[PDB]
């Protein structure tokens, strides 16, 4: 899979890409890897934010499929007509695929100035494709056409006038061995649509939250290559703030830094990571009444950014924010492990990745099993809305 490491790039905070080809001849495009989603829809016009854009009409096996899309998130939408077209990843497997491709037309807070890319690959499953779950999504098309597995695995690797370059791995059809040390722990999908999982116990430098495991995936908790942070449900959120804080309490931030919205500083190469906590999140084990836990480091949740101001020292913002749509492992979490998107066995994997940032002391690990007797559920039913109990699925 040699071919496949280090295929990915961007910068810190704006999202890992991978470099795709559109159409005949292949038009060159920047694509952002996103396991939160599944379209896969790539900027078609002219845009302040974007260097170059898809031409429908420069391509020979463009065709048009006569449908528009709209897709809003909480934060960004966009919208585009939709076509398929051949499409190849070159650093990916040698292989080309006939896609679904959205020809974005209009977006609003979507494209991130200086972020690189152009368009999104969105590799979740069919059942939150828009405009319907009848729209292919590019990983199902890929599968279908070729001989590669029916897995993926990513490697995150986190970090004056620009932002940190990134850089990372996007193992399509398999598992490098390369990319990880120790054992590789699998957490079960709960529903295919998001990555869902389910998070069972939370700790703060050992300590338990002692909430309801529930509160943990209200109303679900999802892996998310293309979320930044780790997003928590505002009971949550608000719980781990007031447990960091605790432990970190020999220094004394503003707010704005605990919102996410201000950087706090030290001496170059003095900043005391002892004083923060380990975080520690127990997935559901494949057995029940097993659980395994991902612990990562304030390497992880403290996220580097040069002060073009005070570029002599050591600047760093809080990356963990608060949810009012559940649990988001977005890169924040991910960047400490080699993670498996083992769709043929609807299951996750997690080990500790070999680039992964950490000191002398400490070690982003992954550690099982942990056994309980008698576990509640802390799965969350999501109240169904008429809308779309009305939705027909044949
Ligand atoms: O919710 C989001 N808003 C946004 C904006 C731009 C790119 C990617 C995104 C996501 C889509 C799913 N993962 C993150
Ligand atoms: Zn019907």
């Amino acid at each position: 899979f040699v071919e496949m490491v280090d295929n990915l790039r961007g910068k810190s905070g704006q999202g890992y890409y991978v470099e795709m080809t559109v159409g005949s001849p292949p038009q060159t495009l920047n694509i952002l890897v996103d396991t939160g989603s599944s379209n896969f829809a790539v900027g078609a016009a002219p845009h302040p934010f974007l260097h170059r854009y898809y031409q429908r009409q420069l391509s020979s096996t463009y065709r048009d499929l006569r449908k528009g899309v709209y897709v809003p998130y909480t934060q960004g939408k966009w919208e585009g007509e939709l076509g398929t077209d051949l499409v190849s990843i070159p650093h990916g497997p040698n292989v080309t695929v006939r896609a679904n491709i959205a020809a974005i037309t209009e977006s609003d807070k979507f494209f991130i100035n200086g972020s690189n890319w152009e368009g999104i690959l969105g590799l979740a499953y069919a059942e939150i494709a828009r405009p319907d779950d009848s729209l292919e999504p590019f990983f199902d098309s890929l599968v279908k056409q070729t001989h590669v597995p029916n897995l993926f695995s990513l490697q995150l690797c986190g970090a004056s006038e620009v932002l940190a370059s990134v850089g990372g791995s996007m193992i399509i059809g398999g598992i490098d061995h390369s990319l990880y040390t120790g054992s590789l722990w699998y957490t079960p999908i709960r529903r295919e649509w998001y990555y869902e999982v389910i998070i069972v116990r939370v700790e703060i430098n050992g300590q338990d939250l002692k909430m309801d495991c529930k509160e943990y995936n209200y109303d679900k908790s999802i892996v998310d290559s293309g979320t930044t942070n780790l997003r928590l449900p505002k009971k949550v959120f608000e719980a781990a703030v007031k447990s960091i804080k605790a432990a970190s309490s020999t220094e004394k931030f503003p707010d704005g830094f605990w919102l996410g919205e201000q950087l706090v500083c030290w001496q170059a190469g003095t900043t005391p990571w002892n004083i923060f906590p380990v975080i520690s999140l127990y997935l559901m084990g494949e057995v029940t009444n097993q659980s395994f836990r991902i612990t990562i480091l304030p390497q992880q949740y403290l996220r580097p950014v040069e002060d073009v101001a005070t570029s002599q020292d050591d600047c760093y913002k809080f990356a963990i924010s608060q949810s009012s749509t559940g649990t988001v492992m977005g890169a924040v979490i991910m960047e400490g492990f080699y993670v498996v998107f083992d769709r043929a066995r609807k299951r996750i994997g997690f080990a500790v990745s070999a680039c992964h940032v950490h000191d002398e002391f400490r070690t982003a690990a992954v550690e099982g099993p942990f056994v309980t007797l008698d576990m509640e559920d802390c799965g969350y039913n999501i109240p169904q809305t008429d809308e779309s109990r009305s939705h027909h699925h044949h």
